[PDB]
């Protein structure tokens, strides 16, 4: 006997379509090459990064402890596994007793005694009901639920390295920017300062300038931290020191990352590591069903034997000192008070509790790759829009400090146009960080990055 | 006996008053109805929000794991309860060994047997001292804390669900605000072109009202991102899709939210679920002693039968065949190498824990309350200057465009304007936000939303 | 026997040197008096936190938790300590079984009984090949690696602490700043009224003046909030009232923080205590190998006796009715199905993975401490920079009241100056919080404040 149920997949509670409304371009369907299937390697097209990632993959030490438990449940298995075949030792028993005269074999104060080496089994438990092949199975579930946790893992990694070069590439972005930015506003303030001395420009005038100086230098002075700090969070997901010797990388104008095809909600309860986790686990509670059930039947038990006994130790190996044992011991349970009951009630309710931990994982993943392509049908429109800001706003610089130098107008608006200018790029890098970041998780959300190549 | 020391709540680690300040109004004491006791169906006004609650509490993976939880608990509470009887089985025994001539009866190598189908209990420990009778009442007061725990993960779920309702309502009107906006920017930058073409407007301000536009633009993009990631995230909560026949909502400027009264500090340890859970941990902590004590004190045992004993199987079921044993075993420890000492400062160690978790949980009630208070103080004075700041922005911007139109005045003023008012308006819009979160979040630390309606 | 592997600590996974480049001073070397040295009292100057700090260590429910906890697992270790010593009670033991004729020793229905009262003990292991032993040597490190994790704990609430009070000092900052520039647009806003009604001010400049007014009114009423949050903060992390006669405090342009020096990467190894907490749990899984060792070599058992022993229960403390067991049971597994190499298998990969997350708590530590040096190379240029930006910005707001006063030119160049200097200033404090909380943490990262004074 097994006396597990029979397991049936839970319905998926999550829309059969992946949503629409202003922020999502039309449902692509069915994906040929599904997005759990296309390696990094192909996905992240700047060859730096894939490097950095191969990095991360032999030395980061949370992934490296996802791998050894996974194998630490293999031997957890293989444990459970070894307990259904009987455990066979060598057993030099030996006792020795002083009895009463009302007790002994004489009628008078007696010291008997035994010896034994012997070699069997002691209550060896047979299976039939099948509480321990349950027990395994269940350690088999858990085993390949640990599996998927290692490729879920992978999956985060990829993710983070990818999004911590990015975010330091950005942060590098912005601090040349502003060091350009700096340079020019210097510039501007000794323009400023010659017209000044000359009796052209005022005081205010050279105020105005020599606050943007300033403010420049600050932001250089925070770019310049979180360069490094960019930097330090990248060596830590990678587990070891950047390599010397990498490949050129790409900027951020440049295309970076491979179109990843949306596909099916469907294809995420094939495809994604941590649903396929909470699979396993949710098998595994039902495995403990079987166990549960079983306490319930009869349970056969065994000891056997094999050696030599005597009355002193000194005839275990002679001749004709032969002995053995067996010994079978059949147990049905009658009355409990409702314990075995209450033991299968239990192994339900976690069996229960993990049909909802599934469609909660489910209902996760459909929620991040719904944002995932709410960012997808957002931000070519915003970029787009950023983009045209940057170049109004420098169309404005540019005669706005004509205006000024000429003297047909006010320092005011140079400082205006000179702000405007200079967040808008800022914030176009921002923009840009985070679109690359969203479709980097969407890339994760759908089942990721375990292969290293595409997979037909 | 039970051995389990006696139980006192232990004080309250919180000032007797929520704090006073400029942050805060008068305190307002006890409370006739504590907030613990309004029914979420009476704290939100808006009918819309109401039913999505309801939907997640029918729906949410999250608080189905909890409620299935507590039938774990109780299941376990079920397991102990059954320890204290019998276990009664059919044990059908049957040795068959051989030895040799200094052990037989013979005096010669003998096969000796026997069988014995029985009826009876092994071991059944007799809980003179209570060392299960203790284990069970830990299990039961488990069960309470879990049950609390259910209640909890309850109030949670209302206030995320109220919240990530509230959130989409607010970035709907942000996005809404940017439309209306950006048809703003478009018309003046078209009027703005007209008269560029016709000789009157400078460049300048062709390029300062195309900067306005496409700010707008992108900031309309970005909310319409933010929307779609609002519905994300409610349906999440929910767990299942927006109903299809929704009444209609509350806008903003409407009002959301029953006024609940502060209490007093005190009521938390009556009233808030998670000090509640505390609590029971803390006497389940205080029963897991008795068990610990138990194992000094002498310890009853008993095997008892009866049934059909045989030399051979086929004399098992004849006349006269019959059976019985009847066996006590008691023990009394007298050396431990401080093992059961030791066992014992464990057991006190864990209550020890317990009164410093239950301790903390008040404080964090506490803090959180006091929050929720400073932002009930706080927040009117807050809107109400903020809503003086659009109206005073609007009049700057109406008098701007004018005198730009005019010729009276430049671009750059009705530039200035018409930021001060975008920025004013979705700042307003958020700390409306702000605010009724906080009330929310004070509702939910106050006792939350475990009733549908009020308690009388 | 101890089977136990010899140790070696791991080689750690990070630079022989903390980073360079232009975030960074030149690196320190060596340090003569470690920062994890360097006592609190002496760290923080401000003797008003000195007394918080204390209060908390006092009070903090968290730490009291982590102290409890250490206690929790010398119990254990007690537990372990006293198994390899034998448990000795008094076991008053009483067969009295029916047997059929076939069985009986007459050959009719006979009822057989026996009694006894002993002293001795059952199935004492004795340790040979070291199982016992090396479960003990595992309970020690681990509660060693507890003891690590309170003062782990302790440099997490002394940097708490000192943050939240800091960040209560900033806001206490902002929210005076805020009143100061409130009564300064007040004072404005009248003057600028006054020329309205007198002919020379329009109506924009009054409208723009308000603005000014209504935005501080609504800044002020966030910081208000702000200020009290802080302190409800505080409170929580102190784990009591804030006491009632504090020395007075430091202003955040005062000096705070004792200069602690950077030291090399590999004093975090013997010094900050979550890495060595990691190293003990490294020991400790160690110590189990042993354990899953020895289940392979042979196994002694041990159960002896003196008491007396009788038929009936009248004639046990009658003379020469004494009774006495002697029993050994040496036992050598023969065929597991792999069990016992499972069990190793599993022993050894708990060991690898304390390998690796030993590693990472290194690594976690170099890039927390790297990131304090980011700060501390950085932060006095940008404090430096956004300290002129101020100074400009004033000296911009001086000249442009005065030439809107005197006619010379517009509001709208008031209003500039104005925000630039609120939001300037705003801004240092900021800064000036942000600069003082990573040296904060720069302290707790190499090894914290678990001292009181310095130790030489």
């Amino acid at each position: 006997c097994s006396l597990i149920p029979d397991y049936q997949r839970p319905e998926a509670p999550v829309a059969a379509a992946y949503p629409q409304g202003q922020a999502y371009g039309q449902n692509t369907g069915a994906a040929a090459v599904p997005a759990a299937d296309i390696g990094w390697r192909e996905f992240f097209r700047d060859p730096q990064l894939q490097q950095l990632i191969g990095v991360a993959l032999e030395n980061n030490r949370d992934l490296r402890v996802a791998a050894l438990n996974v194998e630490a449940f293999r031997a957890q298995y293989r444990i459970q596994r070894a307990d259904l075949f009987p455990r066979i030792g060598v057993d030099g028993s030996g006792t020795r007793q002083r009895l009463p005269g009302d007790l002994s074999t004489t009628g008078s104060p007696a010291i008997s005694s035994q010896y034994g080496v012997t070699l069997g089994t002691t209550a060896w438990e047979l299976d039939l009901f099948g509480r321990l092949r349950s027990l395994r199975d269940q350690a088999l579930e858990q085993y390949l639920a640990t599996e998927q946790a290692q490729r879920s893992a992978q999956t985060t990694l990829v993710a983070s390295v990818a999004t911590a070069y990015l975010t330091l590439k950005a942060d590098q972005a912005q601090l040349q920017l502003t060091k350009d930015t700096l340079g020019t506003y210097q510039k501007s303030f000794d323009l400023t300062q010659r017209s000044y001395d000359v009796g052209v420009a005022s005081a205010l005038d050279l105020r105005q300038a020599q606050t943007a100086v300033e403010g420049a230098r600050a932001t250089l002075a925070q770019y310049t931290r979180l360069v490094a700090q960019d930097q330090n969070a990248l060596v830590l997901l990678l587990g070891s020191g950047i390599p010397a010797n990498l490949p050129q990388g790409l900027g951020l104008d440049q295309t970076l990352l491979t179109e990843v095809p949306a596909g099916l909600p469907s294809d995420l309860l094939q495809r994604r590591p941590d649903i396929l986790e909470a699979e396993h686990q949710l098998m595994a509670a039902n495995a403990s069903i079987g166990a549960a059930r079983a306490a319930f039947f009869p349970s056969i038990s065994l000891t056997a034997n094999a050696g030599t006994m005597s009355r002193q130790l000194s005839g275990l190996f002679d001749a004709g000192s032969g002995s053995w044992l067996f010994q079978p011991s059949i147990n049905l349970p009658i009355f409990t008070a409702g314990s075995l009951r209450a033991s299968l009630d239990y192994a339900k309710i976690q069996k229960d509790i993990n049909v909802a931990q599934y469609e909660k994982a489910i209902q996760t993943a459909f929620q991040e790759v719904a944002d995932g392509l709410a960012a997808r049908g957002t931000f070519t429109e915003q970029l787009q829009a950023q983009r045209d800001l940057v170049k109004a706003s420098d169309e404005y610089y540019q005669l706005a400090d004509k205006r000024y130098r000429t003297g047909v107008d006010n320092y005011l608006t140079l400082l205006d146009a000179q702000r405007s200018l200079f967040t808008a790029q800022q914030q176009l890098i921002t923009d840009r960080l985070n679109q690359l970041t969203s479709e980097v998780n969407l890339y994760k959300a759908l089942g990721g990055g375990w292969n290293q190549q595409t997979v037909t």
